[PDB]
């Protein structure tokens, strides 16, 4: 099914098993099958600021885009700009120039453990994408905080924020880091 997917992966400090961030990553691209015909995938990482792990049109093997991913290392970050993120790869990551394909449907996987530092001009930055009309997937890890005795409640809620309409629909409320291998099947479904 021809369709154009960012993963939007913050790159703050927290996040601390690194590797599970990829196992996932890895668990839920070896089941897609990507192609310049069908599902095609990019990769941007954030966190005070924004680096394209690498364009929709780079790769066209669901393999080769397997051993891409799984060598991204944390990029690392005190400040969580999530909005500088989203809309950088709204931005960029979703151009004819990095890849996208004219009228295919545009996905993005936002992927966090924290509020943003950025948070005040999400509500531009997501009316923008479903301006683009751009389906959104967010994913918030609890990990950190809960590692640390404080409360998610707006994080939850700034998080559910930026899922496309279903919220229960594309909301994932993950527990922990490791709890992320056990997420790929329902998200895996959902998109495609």
């Amino acid at each position: 099914t021809q369709l154009d997917i960012v993963i939007v992966l913050d790159g703050s400090n927290s996040i601390y098993p690194w590797e599970s961030v990829i196992a996932f990553l890895n668990d839920l691209l070896k089941r897609m099958d990507i192609g310049p015909k069908q599902t095609q995938v990019g990769i941007v990482q954030y966190g005070e600021n924004v680096t394209h792990e690498f364009n929709l049109n780079k790769y066209s093997s669901t393999e080769e885009v397997l051993v891409a991913a799984n060598k991204i290392g944390r990029q690392g970050g005190l400040q969580t700009m999530t909005a500088l993120g989203i809309d950088t790869a709204r931005k960029e990551a979703f151009t004819e120039a990095r890849g996208a394909r004219r009228g295919v449907k545009k996905v993005m996987v936002i992927v966090t453990d924290g509020e943003s530092h950025d948070n005040y001009r999400l509500k531009q930055v997501i009316q923008d994408c479903e301006d683009e009309n751009i389906q959104r997937f967010s994913i918030a890890i609890l990990g950190h905080y809960n590692r640390g005795n404080l409360s998610t409640e707006k994080f939850v809620e700034e998080i559910k924020s930026i899922a496309s309409e279903p919220t229960e629909k594309h909301f994932f409320n993950v527990s922990d880091e490791l709890a992320l291998v056990t997420i790929v099947k329902a998200l895996g479904e959902r998109i495609f």
